[PDB]
């Protein structure tokens, strides 16, 4: 027997910095979770119990925590490309660096209409996440995502003319309540190493936005003909808004909100036009994915 | 041996409730949890067997999405109040009804700064709750809270002046984070029946609303002298902002984010006012309770 | 306004005790978490930023540590009485210590069929919990239980007879499926102190095997007239097993499993007498309590 | 922009069997969670609002459950690639089905020492898990595991002789406690359909058994050098005790133990060989990964 692959390095790495301005005296607060494994020459750490491969997991988490230190934390992009290259170049023996970022929000608190200088919420649980994979020789690879965001529409959704058979029983329908949590990933074309991140750092907070406002804006008016139209629809435009942009994936779990039938009860009327009052189902979920690239 | 106690009842029953306007052709939506357990005269059912006196669960499960086919289904102290006086006096041997409600948001959407009519994100995970116990003879008794508010601010928040002893090693300070989960719970002056519920429905959306101000605007604002100082000063403003009002009770958990010392590397500077950089702490955590009535 | 109540302290402090045997060679381990939350003379702390009455959340985790460095950590009911007793009589300003224990199961690794001295498997996530309150003057009062005893029976499970109305839909049965999740707890008649705990020892770790073996024995075997009916001789038997009980309190939820009619496909049979496959239901639950006595 | 990759489904789908022995009177119980997504020739439903190429999601629902009621469930090797097989043969367009099956444990409740024959328990969360890829033309790929295997030991184990540099502050050891949680995943050589999935039924079952008992031998007995030496071993015998085997992989997190210095409290001495109080981490932790194959 012999590895095939190994890598091994600190996951649930929870991280805040705080930027003080002494000009304005604003504050600003960034919270991240980080994961970094690395890969190299470290099989004989597995067959040989030889440690001396091995930089300690350890140090791995002093590493993140003294690299966010000395350089910026925002955007994660290039906060995990800079992680990255740190241990490729550092150590011979590394030769990829796999960084996962999970951006935790913390939005500014407005008070009676004036954003407060150092006071926070987490306005919601939606995630803002990268993986960046710096690999020696073969620059860097970032996948950008936002996930959890949530989101439901009462009206404007349909589903009829699929396939019917002796294993169908769900009925065609034009009205019908859509909710998904919605993951959108995109991956940009290869950089050739940091500088190159480095010089397109504007465009990772300003993909990001755009992301969220097409998921937003096509999830909201599309009179979506199935989960698969409404997220390829989505795709299509995140594409074609950023040209660096090689592919965009969605995946979308379908949470379906059942129709409660209530005539048995003096006749009460809660189906088809007059459905008001539904069931949220929690399993089981359709669940849709797609991934879109230049054709 | 003999029942000391009893309740019994449907627990995580998801009520999922649209109102369409015609007019306006503008829909809203409502998510709820919902559990009802009920008392009264049923220790038969536990001690002989004796089915007679339960009302199936299925059928409360059932009566709530009736109940809220036939009713409004906000505020929730209201629905609550309907929901237990349902069943006080549907059945003649059920003498106390608990309704606990848990209010999922669904935030109407912003399309390029337009209220969309029928699209709605989940924009936090913050939960408006009420607990309503309608008893036979002493009218309904309502608690309402909200929680999962998560803060935190950066600075203007201090703890020094501590007893010191043989189990102290935690050292005084002047600048710290202060981050919390808030719990906020006012309890409302006992109604007599559902038609005083129905006459205070006004201030029950209202309170709620003043509740989260006052947490977050003191929380923000409050050079905090200890977490029992800043949710002293919050549960004194709900309690005199609205007159019925008994009782205001905060439980903040302080999720303590501590101090990374880097100086043992290249004499890196990160401790003291040179603080930019720590690893919040999943646990342990402070947990800081209080309740706070009327002198 | 005035400070009604108050307690605070640490929560969710994680503890691991080893207990190396030098003759046998044999290793033990004990993993607990711990909550720890202290009344008395501190509503100055909320009132007027006066911190010298708090013993810091800190020091408390410091003290769990030591208590249990210095003082058997098993079984909980003694520890939790232990750690509680000394924050009463180490402060005079401190007149309750309310205690919560829950232990992590760390089963020995059966090898070949031989205890291994040292290695260990978390064999269940059911949840051995205690709650100790130690109140100056009113001596110790202890609530132990077992959460998290998640079962199933296939059969031998009913229930018909209960009542009908036009709020009913469900159908009467005589074999059906009955899963919960088992929270029994007891409450042991108050002990006048410490000394008297570390009498009773013994009974702790004996009634706890008890109660656990009560519920499977019964849960099993009772051809369940209702959930109500089994968790009423579940609750007789442990009272009447051991005498320093003065209550025991069942807290069952129904996780229903649905009959899934395939009928309507090439009139497959799996109904009633006929019924093999079962869609398992998240929620709603029934969810059921009594609380048993002595009369 | 064009479709690259596109699969839909349903997840999440509950299952409980149930095989009631006429003779013995023994009834049995099997619960799953099922995913199943599809490939094929269907990015019109993407890009054209083309449904007629969509199985709906319920379909497949209803097919999981159909397919439980006329095969059986275990093992799941065999499910899994019976389901999938389904989809590719009743379906032309559709060219591949995943099916992900995650394995409930119901262990037979012992009473006094004799087998019930109808009562269970949920005697860990210990996963048996399948991840079946049944491709038109590739035959079936099979990926076994076992997942949440909670395990520790207090000694015997090491690690020293890791690099250090200006990013270390790890202490080398020769005694510490480790602990993880066990992924351990085995991927099957292809099989060419259903038939020969058939035929190796035995070995499922069989291999999923070993896996465990190895991981678990050992984990006890191997005096660690390192998490990944030790994961390497348990990987050479799966390898070695089953030829069907191609590769397997295991995934470890290093869930860390710190000790607590107790020493400026009264010279309590709890560090090095006087170690018997640790605060167990939460985050972060050491994640470690090897894939093994055959050299
Ligand atoms: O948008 C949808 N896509 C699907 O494939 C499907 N199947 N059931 N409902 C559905 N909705
Ligand atoms: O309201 C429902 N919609 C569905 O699509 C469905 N499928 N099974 N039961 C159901 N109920
Ligand atoms: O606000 C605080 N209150 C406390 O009681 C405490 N203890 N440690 N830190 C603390 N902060
Ligand atoms: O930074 C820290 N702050 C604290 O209050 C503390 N207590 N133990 N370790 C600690 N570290
Ligand atoms: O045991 C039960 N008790 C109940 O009260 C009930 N209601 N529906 N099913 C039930 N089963
Ligand atoms: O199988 C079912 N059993 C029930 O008790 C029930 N109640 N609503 N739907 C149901 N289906
Ligand atoms: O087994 C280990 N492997 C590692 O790579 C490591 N790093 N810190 N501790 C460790 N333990
Ligand atoms: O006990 C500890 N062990 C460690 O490996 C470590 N790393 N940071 N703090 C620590 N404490
Ligand atoms: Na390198
Ligand atoms: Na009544
Ligand atoms: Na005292
Ligand atoms: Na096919």
């Amino acid at each position: 027997s012999a590895v095939k692959a190994a890598r091994y390095g600190k996951d649930n790495v929870r991280v805040y910095k705080v930027h003080k301005d002494e000009k304005t005296g604003v504050q600003t607060v960034y919270e991240m979770t980080v994961c970094v494994l690395l890969e190299g020459e470290i099989e004989t750490s597995y067959t040989k119990a030889d440690n001396s491969v091995i930089v300690a997991t350890d140090s791995i988490k002093n590493t993140i925590y003294i690299t966010a230190k000395q350089n910026p934390v925002t955007p994660p992009e290039l906060f995990g490309s800079i992680l990255g290259t740190h241990f490729i170049e550092k150590y011979n023996h590394i030769h990829a660096a796999h960084v996962n970022i999970v951006c935790h929000r913390w939005t500014r608190m407005d008070i009676d209409g004036k954003p407060h200088p150092h006071s926070f919420i987490r306005d919601s649980e939606e995630k803002r996440n990268v993986q960046v994979d710096v690999v020696e020789g073969k620059g860097i690879d970032i996948k950008s995502s936002l996930s959890g965001l949530t989101v439901l529409k009462s009206t404007n959704s349909q589903f009829w003319g699929f396939l019917r058979d002796e294993y169908t029983t769900l009925k065609e329908t034009w009205d019908r309540i859509l909710s998904t949590d919605v993951d959108a990933t995109w991956q940009w074309k290869n950089f050739s190493g940091l500088q190159e991140v480095r010089s397109h750092v504007p465009k990772f907070d300003a993909t990001w936005a755009t992301a969220r406002e097409v998921t937003l804006k096509t999830f909201a008016e599309d009179n979506s003909a199935s989960v698969q139209a409404t997220m390829y629809k989505m795709a299509e435009q995140i594409l074609a808004r950023q040209q660096l942009i090689e592919t965009v994936e969605y995946s979308l779990p379908n949470k379906h909100y059942f129709e409660i039938d209530l005539s048995w009860h003096k006749g009460l009327q809660n189906t088809g036009k007059n459905a008001e009052v539904f069931a949220p189902q929690s399993d089981p979920n359709g669940l849709i994915k797609c991934t879109v690239g230049r054709s």
